[PDB]
């Protein structure tokens, strides 16, 4: 008799006479994910398991739902591909291609020194690719949790990558959460309890590469005020017509009489924090440690940061999409 949520896991047994597992290759909120042979196919397979419980299970079904309709527009472009789901021992098991470890163990990898700016760049092309699919009309899909975790290497031996967990995922339209995003990756419209479109992805994809780069975290709050005192820093007061709009914006400002916002009394002053020291774009890279280094020059530094400030525009309306990224001088060959 099963207590709880938790399917008990046993390395070695057959399920449905087609899947063998082998053993536990992670775990999650939404459940754990397993490592398995499937005689059928004579293949490696990742087998996310869903807890059965009721909130999981039907966050679940809009993963399959959406999963499903990413896979009938292909031939394959950045998205993890969804073989099958079944119920099994009252658990929906989602079938996926065996990967790679994530990117934020990429970093761990060579001691949080960060990836040089020629990885950056091709983990940004494939990044800004797969985000141009997404925002395709028939797909309209919201990723909602972009992070290093999310993000796999399909080998460890090549650079190409697969974006994975659409469990908190929606179409445009059909917000129904408002607490989203991994912290270090929330977008400002999502911190003042705003409405988020396509948009917020592209905030969390501009943190991302950034951190890949850098190998720390550009936002790294411990709380939501902190998370966005550590924007403010960095990005200088939201605009007024935005924060005129925000729900939340009395979580963290204050307006004054003559009607501007100015950060609650209880940091850097705002936008004292330059992207432009962050990157070292002048004093060698993060931590000095691209000194002279092929590919690693001021003018290829700029064209980064510049395609990085885009990413982060505090206005969902004019921050860059999908296809203008892919235009920025910081891609061209
Ligand atoms: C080796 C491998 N192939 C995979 C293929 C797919 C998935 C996967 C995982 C989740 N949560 N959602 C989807 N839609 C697909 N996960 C794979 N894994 C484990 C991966 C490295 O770890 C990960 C990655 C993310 C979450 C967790 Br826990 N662990």
């Amino acid at each position: 008799v099963p207590r709880g949520s938790h399917m008990i896991v046993k390395n070695g047994e057959k399920w449905m006479d087609r899947y063998e597992i082998d053993s536990l290759i992670g775990k999650g909120s939404f459940g754990q994910v397993v490592k398995a042979y499937d005689r059928v196919e004579q293949e490696w397979v990742a087998i996310k398991i869903i807890k059965n419980k009721k909130a999981f299970l039907n966050q679940a079904q809009i993963e399959v739902r959406l999963l499903e309709l990413m896979n009938k527009h292909d031939m394959k472009y950045y998205i993890v591909h969804l073989k099958r789901h079944f119920m099994f021992r009252n658990h929906l098991c989602l079938v996926f291609e065996m990967l790679s470890y994530n990117l934020y163990d990429l970093l761990r990898n060579t001691n949080f020194r960060g990836v040089s700016l020629n990885l950056t760049r091709k983990f940004a092309q494939q990044m800004c690719t797969a985000l141009l699919f997404l925002a395709t009309p028939e797909l309209s899909i919201i990723h909602c949790d972009l992070k290093p975790e999310n993000i796999l290497l399909c080998n460890p031996k090549r650079s190409a990558i697969k974006i994975v967990d659409f469990g908190s995922s929606c179409q445009l339209g059909q917000r129904i959460y408002q607490y989203i995003q991994s912290r270090f990756y929330r977008s400002p419209e999502v911190l003042l309890g705003m409405p988020y479109d396509l948009a917020i992805d592209m905030w969390s994809l501009g943190c991302i590469l950034v951190e890949m780069h850098t190998g720390e975290p550009l936002f790294s709050g411990a709380n939501e005020v902190d998370q966005m005192n550590k924007i403010v820093e960095v990005l200088g007061i939201p605009p007024a017509h935005i924060l005129d709009q925000a729900p939340k914006a009395r979580k963290f400002f204050e307006k004054l009489p003559d009607g501007t916002w100015n950060l609650k009394k209880t940091y850097k002053p705002p936008g004292t924090r330059k992207l432009h020291n962050i990157l070292g774009v002048e004093t060698g890279g993060p931590g000095g440690r691209r000194a002279g280094e092929s590919g690693h020059t001021v003018a290829d530094y700029l064209k980064f940061k510049d395609l990085i400030l885009r990413m982060l525009d505090y206005d969902p309306k004019t921050r860059i999409q999908p296809y203008y990224a892919l235009q920025h001088s910081f891609f061209k060959k």
